[PDB]
């Protein structure tokens, strides 16, 4: 398949729903390449678990862990890694308050070439067990031949853009990976990189990151159709940030404005998919899945206007309605949801920290965190749109992993709010939630 977009395997679904899914052990297997060194960009790590996911014959190859931890959190990560002489650590600089390193990426250097994996899962057992997570697998990139005079660049500019993303860390261990990427031919890449890095971006640099990056790509490489105002926007995420006192403060003024861009010329329905309390309670994990669905009561009660946009998690199409989402996706379906104009899988949740918030009279985009995703545009595949994969077939599509159209919350539903108790009905393991 051309998209190379995969879900993680889910323990408990019938085999039909895992056959085209990937476990971390599959990604790292010798069949994917003969590993010589890897970099693991992530947020949370279980180092003992992680090393066991590599094939035994590769467990002593160098591993770089790229993380954002500080102070005692950083001390705990170093303590986890110290038994493994081959593991080095790179602490991503986070010079803006409340910033985090959320990017999930593997750089896998092989004897045969290079592979890039951009995904949504932490490097801990629970994130690959019973959650809905997304994976983009790059091709095996070959080394550029000696005396060849190739850029190795793709029509999507992925090679330069990935190097640009790495340069933002200003890290010597990542300059080593930049030099590796320079040596490889990434020209087959058919996705666009969309990253966020911490900073305050002005002028030209405004288009490099966050939701302005998305807007620029949609302006440059998508075309606007008639009736485009009827094509909804869908956002699907596992955390909700503080968005302001009303939808005009950020959600519909700059976030939706970036996401509704199509083409270069100058009322759109907005669907937000986020697990309800009932979604979480009846999930495979039960209430403990809500430990990975951060939405504070303190934030929620200041933006009740938001919840009228909320739709339940439903994923019959991939057998994953009870596998809570830690994937984040954004897309532009047609009014009947049979086609999409583009699809994005990313780490970025529905938050200003991840996507950026305009400052200084609209002239500066401020981003707190590292985020990373990849954008699927029909034009990159010679197509005008993507047909949508669904559960029902009457009888070759983009594999949207959840059901369309999204289903509105019922009047008795509530968004999952992780730091209040739920003691009225037990979860699938027989337990309540008392935070
Ligand atoms: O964008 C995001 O998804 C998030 C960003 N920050 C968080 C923090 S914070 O202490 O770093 F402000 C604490 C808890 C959850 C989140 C979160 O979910
Ligand atoms: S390469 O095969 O070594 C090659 C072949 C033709 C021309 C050049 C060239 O002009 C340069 C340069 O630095 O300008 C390098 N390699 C070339
Ligand atoms: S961290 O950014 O402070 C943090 C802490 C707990 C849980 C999460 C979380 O679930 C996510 C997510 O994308 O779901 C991100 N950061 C977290």
């Amino acid at each position: 398949n051309p998209f190379q977009f995969y879900l993680t395997r889910v323990s408990g679904v019938k085999p039909k729903y895992n056959s085209g899914a990937l476990h971390i052990k599959d990604i790292l297997s010798p069949l994917f390449g003969t590993l010589v060194s890897s970099a693991q960009f992530n947020y949370c790590f279980d180092v003992d678990w992680l090393v066991k996911q590599y094939p035994p014959e590769f467990r002593k190859k160098p591993i770089l862990l790229v993380h954002g931890d500080k102070r005692e959190a950083k001390a705990h990560l170093h303590a986890q890694a110290k038994p493994y002489e081959n593991i080095s650590l790179c602490q991503a600089k986070l010079d803006i308050a409340f910033g985090t390193h959320h990017t999930k990426m593997m750089l896998l250097l092989y004897e045969e070439g290079l592979r890039v994996v951009i995904h949504t899962s932490n490097l801990i057992h629970a994130d690959w067990h019973q959650k809905t997570q997304g994976i983009w697998l790059s091709p095996l990139y070959p080394r550029i031949a000696d005396g060849t005079h190739k850029s190795g660049e793709s029509p999507t500019h992925f090679k330069a853009d990935l190097i640009s993303y790495l340069m933002a860390y200003n890290a010597p261990s990542l300059k080593e990976w930049i030099d590796v990427i320079h040596k490889h031919d990434l020209s087959e890449t058919n996705v666009y990189l969309i990253g966020s890095t911490p900073g305050r971006f002005q002028g030209s640099q405004k288009d490099n990151w966050g939701h302005f990056r998305l807007k620029k790509l949609l302006k440059d490489h998508a075309s606007s159709m008639p009736n485009a105002e009827s094509w909804p926007v869908v956002g699907q995420f596992s955390s909700v940030g503080s968005l302001g006192a009303d939808e005009s403060k950020w959600l519909c003024s700059e976030f939706k404005e970036s996401m509704l861009t199509l083409g270069k010329e100058s009322s759109v329905p907005l669907y937000l998919i986020y697990p309800s309390v009932e979604n979480v309670r009846t999930s495979l994990e039960g209430y403990p899945a809500g430990g990975s669905l951060p939405y504070s009561i303190q934030t929620a009660e200041k933006q009740n206007w938001l919840h009228s946009y909320f739709h339940k998690w439903s994923a019959e199409t991939s057998g994953r309605s009870n596998a809570m989402p830690h994937i984040k996706t954004y897309m532009r379906p047609s009014p009947d949801f049979s086609k999409i104009a583009w699809f994005l899988v990313t780490s970025a949740n529905l938050s200003k920290a991840a996507w950026g918030a305009l400052e200084k009279n609209g002239t500066q985009l401020m981003i707190r965190s590292y985020e990373l995703g990849v954008l699927f545009l029909p034009s990159a595949f010679g197509l005008d749109s993507f047909k949508v994969k669904q559960k029902f077939f009457a009888g070759a599509t983009f594999p949207v992993p959840y059901d369309l159209p999204p289903e509105l919350y019922g009047s008795k539903d509530r968004p999952w709010i992780w730091n209040i108790p739920y003691v009225k009905a037990p979860d699938t393991h027989g337990n309540m939630w008392v935070p």
